[PDB]
């Protein structure tokens, strides 16, 4: 963390984007490049008992340094807020692209493939994400899909070990309800009280994905969706699955999603 440089000198700040943990986060241009950046700031008096589990998250982010993990550029302290920059992924977030109707079969299977590229690259690391869900996963203009908000080491996409208190096939679990998001809109129990979902996960059989859906599709939810993590498949097992191998294509057309929500 840079404790000598103005991050108001060093970056101009605009509108606010997503809806940061800890802090609000704003589209911001780097004053010396004219980059456009994504930056978090944090009031530390007023967010003092989160202050480990941010220093971890960012000891985590600097540690990643792959396509499919939104990039970290550094931090700055100026008074008692800490400003933290990032890449920009101006496509927003993948449950935002849901908004204005539901993603089709060849959308939903270039997500989850560029999700697993995510993942495989952290499992190799030795790394969990923690927090797998629709709302994690940001896109660049371009159509480009990363992986952001690490969780930290709401129950819907929690694996039932994690609850019952694991190791990265708990990030398959969460991927699992994350193909159910991307393709019914919600993840399974979105109706009921968080505190019934707690005790819902370890109690009732895995949730599958229902609908007119294809059979390699509910065929992948249910191989993620294995009580036993064990009898989960791994993330690079899962990039040969036949419904990513039959479904993905080129992650460029998913710029025609993010046209379609800036047309909504
Ligand atoms: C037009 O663009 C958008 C429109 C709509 C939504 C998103 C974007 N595009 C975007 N692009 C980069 C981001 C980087 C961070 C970011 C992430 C982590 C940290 C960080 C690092 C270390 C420690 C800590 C505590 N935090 C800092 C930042 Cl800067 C960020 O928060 N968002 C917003 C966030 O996206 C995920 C969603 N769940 C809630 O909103 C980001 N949005």
């Amino acid at each position: 963390t840079n404790l000598k440089a103005d991050p108001e000198e060093l970056f101009t700040k605009l509108e606010k984007i997503g809806k940061g943990s800890f802090g609000e986060v704003f589209k911001g241009i780097d004053n010396r490049t004219q980059k456009v950046v994504a930056i978090k700031i944090i009031d530390l008096e007023e967010a003092e008992d989160e202050i480990e589990d941010i220093q971890q998250e960012i000891t985590v982010l600097s540690q990643c340094d792959s396509p499919y993990v939104t990039k970290y550029y550094g931090s700055y302290l100026k008074d008692t807020k800490l400003w933290i920059i990032m890449e920009y992924l101006g496509g927003g977030s993948a449950l935002d692209l849901l908004e204005p109707g539901p993603l089709d079969e060849t959308q939903i299977a270039t997500i989850l493939r560029e999700i697993l590229k995510g993942l495989d690259y952290l499992h190799s690391e030795k790394k969990i994400h923690r927090d797998i869900k629709a709302a994690n996963v940001l896109l660049s203009e371009h159509g480009e899909v990363k992986l952001a908000d690490f969780g930290v080491a709401t129950p819907f996409w929690m694996a039932p070990e994690v609850i019952k208190q694991y190791d990265s096939k708990a990030d398959i679990w969460s991927l699992g309800i994350t193909a159910i998001e991307l393709a019914r809109g919600e993840p399974p129990h979105s109706e009921l009280h968080p505190m019934k979902v707690l005790f819902l996960i370890p109690k009732n059989n895995p949730p599958t994905l229902e609908g007119n859906y294809s059979k390699p599709l509910k065929e992948f939810v249910e191989a993620c969706l294995n009580k036993e993590p064990s009898f989960r498949p791994t993330a690079k097992e899962l990039l040969k699955h036949k419904f990513i191998l039959r479904n993905a294509k080129k992650t460029s057309y998913l710029t025609e999603l993010i046209d379609a929500h800036h047309h909504h």
